[PDB]
């Protein structure tokens, strides 16, 4: 059945780490990271997508730009809008601006999104293994996360229910030889390559949905 490990970065599904800077747009980076991987799966072409397009244009769907938002509202906006522009055509500036969506510059589409059963790490494992990178929310409100550097992240004060940060699960794995021991979720952050481990963090896997990684997972349908 399911592989002992997955890493979509090794198959060309993931763009290099990005930096949201001083703007609460992590939800937008998480949504573009999931759409980048589904579009790569569908066309074989990896194209960086515009977080700014989401920040400026998805207020009608319930997002609030640099004040926060949700990946599912972003996929709903891509669906209702009929498209989403490339990173190159609609560059990121980390401030709320006027919607400048240009259909001629669109390089992605989705028909809606699929939800992972909430709180179910095994359902999340199956989604990651068979679909590609998955958008997820997590409790990142801790100094231990801010200064994380390496190893399997584990924070006693983490919540599986009150989440404040959107990220992207690009795979899962384990340390050592036993595939069922010291497992982790491979997670792409949006605080620059300089943060954490080359912009990534290993989050403890199958330890009671630590930090809520499987509480609100979803992926776009392309
Ligand atoms: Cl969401």
């Amino acid at each position: 059945d399911l592989p002992k490990s997955v890493d979509w970065r090794k198959k060309g599904y993931v763009t290099p780490v990005k930096n949201q800077k001083q703007c609460g747009s992590a939800w937008a980076f998480s949504a573009t990271g999931a759409l980048e991987g589904q579009m790569f799966r569908k066309t074989g072409k990896l194209v960086s997508l515009s977080e700014q397009n989401l920040v400026d244009c998805s207020r009608p769907q319930g997002n609030q730009g640099c004040n926060g938002g949700f990946m599912a509202r972003a996929f709903q906006y891509v669906k209702e809008n009929g498209g989403l522009d490339s990173e190159e055509s609609y560059p990121y500036v980390a401030v709320d601006e006027i919607c400048k969506y240009r259909p001629e510059n669109s390089v992605a589409q989705d028909t809606g999104f699929t939800v992972v059963a909430p709180g179910k790490e095994k359902a999340l494992m199956k989604a990651v293994a068979t679909v590609g990178p998955i958008s997820v929310a997590m409790d990142a409100g801790h100094s231990s996360f801010q200064f994380y550097k390496s190893g399997i992240y584990f924070e006693p004060d983490c919540s599986s229910k009150n989440l404040d940060h959107g990220v992207l699960v690009v795979g899962y794995g384990f340390e050592g030889a036993n595939s069922q021991n010291s497992k982790y979720w491979l997670v792409k952050n949006s605080w620059g390559p300089e943060w954490g481990s080359n912009g990534y963090v290993k989050i403890a896997k199958d330890k009671n949905n630590h930090c809520g990684i499987a509480t609100a997972a979803s992926y776009p349908n392309v």
